[PDB]
């Protein structure tokens, strides 16, 4: 339902000054997600815990094996701070920048992950597996993006990186 | 710095009509705790985790030994249910109607506990304990309140009521 792409070349700033005119800028978002693991290892027992602040918004995600449970948290800090003092250590931390853009029925994503790099999520709303990649196709070969195709989230490219 | 009495007589109701006309209604209040244990025992290691529900406002509290941390929470179920996945177990719970009234510098608190029964707490904001105790003399004699005295928590209460 998306393609997500590591772009070696151009720069995410080059390639966004191409599409400026033509795309409709939605927003850009600052995400951090921290990762904890109780002392029931989550790579034992497939859980996972998840603290995500997004634009100021505050998130606690539990995740079940292959469910979700979201409850909004007021303070980031304060909740990284609880689930500390219950004995949850810090697994992994993701920090993304991203910029959405708008054409058609696709959202664009220039994300940039620290110590990951640069990357370029796209989205359909309602569009086939191949509608989507006929609009990655045409898309890459307009901007000249030499790509790495991943369908790895940015934990697993994180823990892969590691 | 407050004064806590189980109410015997009257009831509580009675007392309410009595210092109606003379007290200021601050509010009501709809308050309940809710007690976890990790499988650490908080009876081990004086510790304690409490989700708070306050006539909608939902606040996650951490205690250290004898030290708070506090978060604010959209969902009082959700966050249960996340603490229940994570292997934490609810061990009290504690269901409280609160009516405020005040007069002068005090504040007086008609509280009726689920299991427990009835009580009034008197605060003072910036009394003397003396100042408190002439107050707690003079309001238990004028409303002829057969009482008991406890600096005992609501918690402390339902464990010692169990």
């Amino acid at each position: 339902r998306e393609i997500k792409l590591r772009v070696i070349s151009p720069s995410l700033e080059e390639i966004e000054e191409r599409i400026r005119n033509n795309y409709t800028f939605i927003n850009e978002e600052h995400q951090i997600d921290i990762y904890y693991n109780n002392p029931r290892d989550f790579r034992k027992s497939d859980e996972a815990l998840r603290l995500r602040n997004t634009n100021g918004k505050v998130i606690l995600t539990y995740k079940g094996p292959k469910e979700e449970i979201e409850v909004e948290v007021s303070d980031l800090h304060k909740m990284d701070l609880i689930l500390r003092k219950l004995g949850f250590i810090r697994s992994f931390q993701v920090e993304k920048i991203r910029k959405n853009y708008k054409y058609a029925d696709f959202i664009i994503s220039l994300d940039s992950i620290k110590e990951l790099g640069e990357f370029i999520e796209i989205e359909g709303i309602n569009k086939t597996e191949k509608e989507l990649i006929s609009f990655v196709d045409e898309f890459v070969k307009k901007h000249q993006i030499q790509y790495e195709k991943t369908i790895k989230s940015y934990l697993e490219l994180l823990v892969e990186h590691a």
